């Protein structure tokens, strides 16, 4: 077959250079951007049925996500409502459903119960103004995440949420899980349970609820139990019978529906002492200022819920522009859910992202452009004016059953954590130590530590790299390790040394360890033996693998080649990519009798030249 | 000259593996390893002398530094005295002088006086019960501190100290120059102003210096002023006048023996209302335990004065360990520093760790095995126990001056600054970085906000590496970027890219980034427009500088793949190394039609290959 035949001289680096001689309308963007190119003839009828049913849907969602937060029913229809509206404009997707996600939701409702506790605050019980403190509470910090979402924007920094790894996220996103699980558990059983802001708090809620189990309102807690057993009954039918009703089945409104009718007709509220929503306000509340004076509080929650959200926003973005052919500006993301939250913010709402499951319902029901998000946020536009009331004596216990229904696929990441395992360790080092910092700490503080202990774990896997001596395959230019092939031979008196890593301070020492061990001395111990008095010869490093150097990489290199020049050892690097090779010399590298001959551009024409003398 | 000739048959990875098969004394150092094996013959007058020499120094720094704490001066002499006993037998290096150094000094006066205000604590004044506090507290944090360092050394991570970067730690340094000279400012005027603790508080105590200097005590403002005169001046006539009296002048020690005299002969203290030390307890003092209940308000401050102590440590031992030619265990240092932190916490005393200036003190005066150093603890034991009256006329400017004169060196990096921004600008940043967030923070927050900088810039560096569309020098098989040397030659429908660094998620999008920018469009646009309808045949990717691999690098690879064979476009991967191969195979990367045989050892086995088809 093909064979490899090249004849050329032995090029260094110094040889090499001598020869072969180098050297205004998207940020604002429109809904004119698609409204002349709409296609009014056929996507009007989608458009209304898909909005129609997401704001059904979406409904609901915000109802039930309003007690993930820690903010009276009623002002998850405002998060439903106004972000949609301040979305349709700015939005790049066409397809996501602009909503409260349960995650954000909690991480929201942990702040605002944090700055606002029941003792704290009420010393007579004072039910309204706790609330409208916990409302002025989100609302600043939704005015906060809008703001640093923005900044975020304006600055074009959309690639922070590559920081977000796929194990992190996951160990996250099941962190995140346990904590709604076990808020949504504290109000479907109607336990009255102090809060618990800060570390382990989670396993205090815990300790706190099997502790006062006891007072368990039987009503609430069968309530909860059956919604959440149709609720899953349902799902996996549709898993499992989905040839036909490609439409998923929209379970949770008709089981909402029900079961309020039934708690109008019975009145579990006066008969069970059920716990109901028992207040909805009706019409619009005027936008009130958020103070901004709490901003200092919440800088280290409102920074990870920007992000957690954005990163929410563009994964299903992204997932149905791939479906659909179409790409979204990730930084007019980032501005169009800022001004979102801002909006949101100063009308009385907490923080709005996309929600997967509002999203597919939107999508699968003639998904089409934000055509839909305009009838979804009329739709609930009417259930605020009009069917408040109809709402009222709907349990907490139904919409917090169907939250902790949902919470399926979020429960479900610890089956791939072995499978991680057994691919990547450090991977599911990352996972593990996200859950468990998400879990005992905040869910923002967990989210910082998961984000850092990855760029950690980046740092360490670049300063413990793979190091081999090689060798030369007989009668070819192909060298690696010599324990690893056997058919290796060592070449005379001289040791190759590939570093597969760049070379900073970390890496300086694990390199000077490397050649040490591989050499079998150190030059300045036996520099000084021969000093007080008064094996090889050459040592080759293979930096093939040396992506960037800094100064301290520099003045370590520099010091090892002094030291072996010191004992007659010459060291000679090889492939060193060029930028490498700049960075050398714009570090004061090639000063003192460098003069970057001792480059060669392979690890072969090293040999050749070492052969030469 | 030699020739690069070579005749192989082109190997893929999978014809190249079928051709070529693969496959108890020490943690308690003995004071027992060098005194039986000691030089009593010679070695005892060189270290009388030199620990005589020493003491004489570090019972004037312990001193000083005690004013750098928030403790009374008197507790510095058993900083100076117990840490030198009890790291005599746990101790490796046999050169460097135990104490207090200002700048950890410093830190621990900072958390001193953060958990112990002037108004927190007198309400009445009770200077008594302060300092009773101020000195637990300060022990406490010493215990911490030892508490932390042997843990550390038990685990054996004494590398950490590779993550304090020189950039950082010049930063660092120059910042906590900054904050020393600020607080012996307010000491040598003799200004009453409160105390600020936490962010931006160096400015502040600025401030109220400024604004209070019309109350500057005019005898302590001279006496400070005179001592730093004559501390530089001496300093620089020996740095220029050097060929004679090789042993440093002790100038501060001289120094502080004639102002405290002429304090005792005028009594400044009555005449002009010094500001004296006015006491010095007199015997040693019974051992109390410290309250451990403070341990959780001490926790970033006491990892971080561990950190930076050890670092110090080992940073002067290593060099006069490579200056006298022997070894300084790591570990064993560690192990050393906490148990003299533990002890001299346990007996009222402040952090412990080595200087450079009495480390040079101790060395050039007949420098020899750590016996120097119990000679200078037994000077500093007749100080406490007899010289303790004699000290007390001494001002405290005096020692504020001492080390505002040696704050020189630590100040001069602000020079060295525009070299490092010339050589490499990412260093450059870690050091203003550094010394700026040391500054509006606190110097432990500081140094904990340039590491996770250093591990930024780390992570940044790999996330944007250089990539290059490599074409084939003529009639070789040398591959350079074709807008770099103009006599480069594209291959026939091929594009060679190389990405130069490990792939992993922030890596995995800027790889597909790189890749849609190299082949000038992207799989999935041209992929769904032929779908919709029903230039380049190869990719060969140079992996040589990729060093390791993720499961999102993996699924990236294996989408690009499966995305390129999609539209009859071959990816082929070149220069990987055998551990990233592993990683792709124990991730699954080699399934559904992969086989390996897409694999090539370098960037020219690949072009090889595709010529012959
Ligand atoms: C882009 C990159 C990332 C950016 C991240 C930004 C983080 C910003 C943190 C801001 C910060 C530190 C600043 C320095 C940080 C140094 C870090 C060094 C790190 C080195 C590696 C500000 O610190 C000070 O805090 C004071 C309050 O203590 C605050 O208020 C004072 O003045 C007011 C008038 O101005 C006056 O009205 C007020 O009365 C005063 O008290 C001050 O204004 C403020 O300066 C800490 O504050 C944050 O907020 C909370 C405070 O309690 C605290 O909440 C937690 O509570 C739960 C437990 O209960 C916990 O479980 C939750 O998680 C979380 O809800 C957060 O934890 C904390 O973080
Ligand atoms: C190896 C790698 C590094 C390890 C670093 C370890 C750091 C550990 C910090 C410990 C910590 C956070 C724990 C969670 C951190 C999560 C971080 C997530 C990061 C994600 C990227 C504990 O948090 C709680 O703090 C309570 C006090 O607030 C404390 O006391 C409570 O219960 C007691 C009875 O138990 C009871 O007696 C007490 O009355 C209660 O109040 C609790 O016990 C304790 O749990 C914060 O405490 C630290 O100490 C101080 C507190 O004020 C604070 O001091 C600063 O003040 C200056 C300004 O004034 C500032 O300028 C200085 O700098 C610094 O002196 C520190 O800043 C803070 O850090
Ligand atoms: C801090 C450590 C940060 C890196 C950890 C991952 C890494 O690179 O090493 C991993 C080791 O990981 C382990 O052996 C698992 C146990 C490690 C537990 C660490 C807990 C930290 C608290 C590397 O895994 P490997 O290179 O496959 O070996
Ligand atoms: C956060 C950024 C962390 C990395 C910064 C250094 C880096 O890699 O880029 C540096 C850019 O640095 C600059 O151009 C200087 C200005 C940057 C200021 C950053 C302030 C951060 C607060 C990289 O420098 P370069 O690759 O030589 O270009
Ligand atoms: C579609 C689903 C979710 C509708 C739910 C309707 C709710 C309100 C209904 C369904 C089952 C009902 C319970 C069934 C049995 C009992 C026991 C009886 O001794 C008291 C009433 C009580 C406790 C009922 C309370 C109301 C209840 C919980
Ligand atoms: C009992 C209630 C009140 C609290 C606990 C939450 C309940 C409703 C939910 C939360 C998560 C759910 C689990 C999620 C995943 C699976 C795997 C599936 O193959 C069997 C069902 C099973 C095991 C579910 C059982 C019900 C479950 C445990
Ligand atoms: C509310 C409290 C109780 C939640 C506690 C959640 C913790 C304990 C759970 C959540 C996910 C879990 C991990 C999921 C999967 C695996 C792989 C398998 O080899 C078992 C261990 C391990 C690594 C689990 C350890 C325990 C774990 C980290
Ligand atoms: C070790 C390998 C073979 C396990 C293969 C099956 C995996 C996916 C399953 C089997 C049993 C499961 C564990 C069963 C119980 C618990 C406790 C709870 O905190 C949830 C996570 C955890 C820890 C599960 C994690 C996932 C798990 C380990
Ligand atoms: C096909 C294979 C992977 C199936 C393996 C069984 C899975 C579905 C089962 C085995 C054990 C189960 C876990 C057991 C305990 C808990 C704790 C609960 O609070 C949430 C659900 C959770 C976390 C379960 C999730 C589903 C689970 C992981
Ligand atoms: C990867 C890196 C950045 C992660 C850093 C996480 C560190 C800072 C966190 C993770 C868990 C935290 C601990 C969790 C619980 C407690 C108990 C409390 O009574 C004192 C604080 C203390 C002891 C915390 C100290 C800080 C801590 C150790
Ligand atoms: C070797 C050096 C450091 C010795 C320092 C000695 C100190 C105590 C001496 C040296 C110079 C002296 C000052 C010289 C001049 C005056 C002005 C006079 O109107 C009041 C006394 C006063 C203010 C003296 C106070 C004491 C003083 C500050
Ligand atoms: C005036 C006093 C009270 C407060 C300021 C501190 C004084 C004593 C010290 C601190 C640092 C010192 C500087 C450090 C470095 C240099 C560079 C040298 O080439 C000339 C002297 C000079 C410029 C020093 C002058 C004196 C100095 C500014
Ligand atoms: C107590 C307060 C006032 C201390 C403030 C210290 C700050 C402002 C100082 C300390 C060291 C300084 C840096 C030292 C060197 C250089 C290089 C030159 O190109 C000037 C800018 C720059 C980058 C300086 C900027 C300002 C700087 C960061
Ligand atoms: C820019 C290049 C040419 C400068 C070369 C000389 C360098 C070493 C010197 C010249 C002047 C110096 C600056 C003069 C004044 C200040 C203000 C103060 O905060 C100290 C740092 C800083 C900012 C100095 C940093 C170092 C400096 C920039
Ligand atoms: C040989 C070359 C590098 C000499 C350049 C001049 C150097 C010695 C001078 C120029 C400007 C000076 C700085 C000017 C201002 C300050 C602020 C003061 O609070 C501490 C000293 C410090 C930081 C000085 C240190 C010395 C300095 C950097
Ligand atoms: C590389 C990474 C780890 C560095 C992180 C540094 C961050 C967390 C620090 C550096 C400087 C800090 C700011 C300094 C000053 C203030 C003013 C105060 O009134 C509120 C907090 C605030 C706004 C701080 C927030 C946190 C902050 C932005």
């Amino acid at each position: 077959s093909c064979s490899y035949v090249v004849s050329r001289p032995v090029y260094s680096e110094l040889a090499f250079q001598q020869q072969y001689e180098r050297r205004v309308l998207k940020t604002l963007l429109p809904v004119l951007d698609w409204l002349p190119k709409y296609r009014i003839k056929e996507w009007l009828l989608s458009d209304i049925i898909s909005g129609v049913s997401t704001g059904l849907v979406g409904t609901l969602q915000g109802m039930a996500y309003a007690l993930l937060a820690a903010v009276p029913v009623g002002y998850g229809l405002y998060s439903a409502f106004f972000p949609i509206l301040t979305y349709f404009i700015f939005g790049t997707s066409r397809h996501i459903s602009v909503g409260p996600f349960p995650v954000v939701s909690l991480m929201v409702g942990s702040v605002v119960l944090s700055m606002a506790p029941d003792e704290h605050f009420i010393i007579s019980i004072d039910f309204a103004a706790r609330d409208a403190a916990r409302v002025l509470i989100a609302s600043t910090l939704t005015l906060l995440v809008g703001i640093i979402q923005l900044i975020f924007g304006g600055l074009q920094i959309g690639f922070i949420v590559r920081y977000l790894a796929d194990p992190l996220v996951g160990g996250f996103t099941t962190a995140a899980a346990f904590q709604v699980l076990v808020s949504q558990l504290k109000i479907v059983l109607n336990v009255s349970t102090k809060n618990y802001n800060g570390i382990l708090s989670i396993i205090y809620t815990l300790i706190e609820i099997f502790q006062n189990i006891g007072n368990t309102n039987l009503a609430d807690f069968i309530a909860g139990l059956l919604t959440i057993i149709i609720c899953m009954a349902v799902k996996e039918l549709n898993d499992r019978f989905k040839h036909k009703i490609p439409v998923p089945i929209p379970i949770e409104v008709i089981v909402t529906i029900i079961a309020t009718a039934i708690s109008y007709a019975v009145n579990l509220e006066k008969n069970y002492n059920a716990g109901i929503v028992k207040s909805i306000p009706r019409g619009f509340l005027p936008p009130e200022i958020p103070p901004i004076s709490l901003f200092s509080e919440m800088l280290t929650a409102s920074f990870s819920i920007a992000v957690v959200a954005y990163a929410i926003a563009v994964s299903v973005g992204k997932v149905y522009a791939i479906k659909y052919d179409y790409t979204i500006d990730g930084n007019q993301e980032f501005i169009a859910f800022g001004i979102s939250n801002i909006f949101s913010g100063f009308f009385s709402c907490f923080v709005a992202t996309t929600a997967l499951s509002r999203t597919a319902v939107q999508e699968s029901t003639g998904g089409k452009t934000q055509i839909a998000g305009i009838i979804s946020a009329a739709v609930v536009m009417i259930a605020i004016v009009a069917l408040g009331k109809l709402l009222e004596p709907l349990q907490k216990s139904v919409l917090a059953a169907v939250v902790i229904a949902n919470l399926k696929g979020m429960f479900m990441q610890v089956c791939d954590v072995p499978r991680l395992w057994r691919q990547n360790k450090t991977d599911a080092v990352i996972w593990v130590f996200t859950c468990i910092a998400s879990i005992i700490l905040g869910l923002d503080l967990g989210l910082l530590a998961g984000l850092m202990f990855g760029f950690l774990t980046v740092v360490v896997r670049v300063q413990f790299p793979s190091w081999n001596s090689l060798g030369s395959i007989p009668n070819t230019d192909i060298y690696r390790s010599t324990k690893d092939y056997k058919n290796i031979e060592e070449p005379e008196g001289v040791k190759i040394l590939r570093f597969s890593s760049p070379i900073f301070y970390g890496n300086v020492d694990g390199l000077k360890k490397c050649i040490k061990s591989t050499v079998g001395f150190d030059a300045i111990r036996v520099y000084n033996k021969r000093l007080k008095a008064l094996p090889i010869h050459s040592l080759v490093l293979d930096c093939g693998a040396v992506s960037f150097l800094d100064v301290v990489g520099v003045r370590s290199l520099r010091m090892i080649v002094k030291e072996f020049q010191r004992i007659d050892v010459h060291v000679y690097f090889a492939s060193l990519q060029d930028h490498v090779i700049e960075k050398l010399e714009q570090c004061g590298f090639f000063n003192d009798s460098i003069r970057k001959d001792i480059f060669f551009l392979t690890v072969h024409d090293a040999i050749l030249h070492l052969r030469s003398q």
